[PDB]
């Protein structure tokens, strides 16, 4: 069945000969898992989609079933318009009902074409769920132990749950969340690091929503489980796990809490130094929301040696980093008592965010400048006004903020002209 054409599938697909069709369907399935461009357009174009999914119910013979759903899932992970082939030949209730095959075989390929489907996007996802996935899927892993399961099937389960929580406008039904979550929260558990990787993304995209999404995942107690995930060594772990805190902790300062109650901020010292930008930068992102928070979580920042790592990103970074890290500075300074702002100069922070001043971006610098004013007041407090003025001077910031008058934004303008009147 290797090397087939389309015409000669087409052929053995409508002899009326139930071995015939197999043959040239399992000869469709390998063309369509060819690595170089696939045909599978031609394959649509030739009307084969609705013969697959009649295959799909052949009870009678189960190996046409499995090379019927194999094809079909193999169509169903390529563009939308692609997918959608699938869902308009009626895939989906098919599917559905072989995720009851005794064939574990065929049952795991049922579960790749769901989620394949339902990964689309919000609608076909909604979609999979009316037709009553979620019930049957959830019972394939109503085990004791989730180590009986076959390695690749446990991971298939995985990404196909994760796939039906996944996208937003709208994010997935309420009931659907709560149905799926303690299933998920088990997956969280399990120690085969694709099924982490995973859940952790489940469970990203279900705290990417309003705080009362985020409460939902909160409530369950995966926080902990999270905050270990964080420190994993492996990076598809970390990622979505980063991702789900920083997540988490756009909500309220409870939910937050939560997170620094679970140990998250001793992690920080590698997060803020991964040699991954996009997990450095991730993590300052996350930084920048704690330092939003309360005077009693800002100090949990303090206590924890976090606020020489944000001096040292700062200094050195990825730019997108360091425009995070400029936000988690002006959140502290905002919030923070007097004598946190006072220590935060006294680790180093004005020298760093003086040669900010100098980038190609207008969002930061309204940025750093609102930190400079918000660090000045503190000074004002304390009467030592003066004393910061010179440093300011001594490290090239005095001639950043003068040019700053003369900006073509004029909320800069306003703000620098605003601060070399008032404290020079
Ligand atoms: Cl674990």
């Amino acid at each position: 069945t290797v090397n087939w054409s389309v015409e000669d599938i087409v052929k053995g697909i409508n002899s009326n000969n139930l071995e015939s069709q197999l043959q040239a369907t399992q000869a469709a399935r390998k063309l369509l898992s060819r690595e170089k461009q696939p045909p599978i357009d031609n394959i649509i174009r030739a009307g084969l989609i609705p013969k697959f999914v009649s295959f799909l119910g052949k009870t009678d013979c189960s190996p046409i079933q499995f090379e019927s759903a194999w094809a079909l899932t193999n169509i169903a992970s390529g563009t939308s318009e692609q997918t959608k082939a699938v869902v308009d030949g009626g895939a989906i209730p098919a599917f559905i009902s072989l995720l009851a095959s005794p064939h574990a075989h065929i049952s795991e390929q049922a579960v790749r074409a769901l989620g394949n489907i339902a990964g689309d996007g919000s609608a076909f996802r909604d979609l999979v769920i009316k037709h009553g996935a979620i019930d049957p899927l959830l019972a394939l892993l109503a085990v004791p132990d989730l180590s009986t399961l076959a390695c690749g099937y446990l991971r298939n389960l995985t990404r196909t749950l994760s796939n039906l929580c996944r996208n937003k406008n709208p994010a997935p039904p309420l009931d659907a969340v709560e149905q799926i979550l303690p299933t998920l929260v088990r997956l969280l558990h399990h120690n085969d690091p694709e099924v982490l990787a995973d859940s952790c993304w489940a469970i990203s995209y279900l705290t990417d929503g309003p705080n009362e999404r985020i409460e939902m995942v909160v409530k369950k107690g995966v926080v902990p489980q999270l905050v270990k995930l964080l420190g994993a060594t492996e990076l598809p772990i970390v990622t979505p796990a980063l991702r789900a805190i920083g997540n988490i902790v756009t909500g309220t300062d409870e939910q937050t809490q939560k997170v620094i109650d679970a140990g998250a901020l001793a992690v920080f010292p590698s997060l803020l130094t991964n040699p991954k930008t996009n997990i450095q930068k991730e993590a300052t992102w996350t930084m920048s929301n704690i330092t939003a928070g309360r005077q009693d979580q800002i100090q949990q920042v303090v206590n924890h040696g976090l606020v020489p790592f944000l001096v040292g990103v700062l200094s050195k970074a990825d730019f997108k980093t360091q425009k995070e890290a400029a936000w988690a500075i002006t959140n502290y300074t905002s919030g923070g008592t007097v004598e946190q702002i006072v220590y935060l100069v006294h680790c180093g922070i004005i020298e760093p965010l003086m040669n900010l001043l100098s980038a190609k971006d207008t969002k930061i610098i309204q940025v750093i400048l609102d930190a400079i004013s918000n660090i000045f007041q503190a000074a004002e407090k304390l009467g030592e006004t003066e004393k910061l003025s010179i440093m300011i001077e001594e490290c090239g910031g005095l001639d950043k903020i003068e040019a700053l008058q003369r900006h073509e934004n004029e909320s800069v303008y306003k703000a620098s002209l605003n601060l070399i009147e008032k404290y020079f």
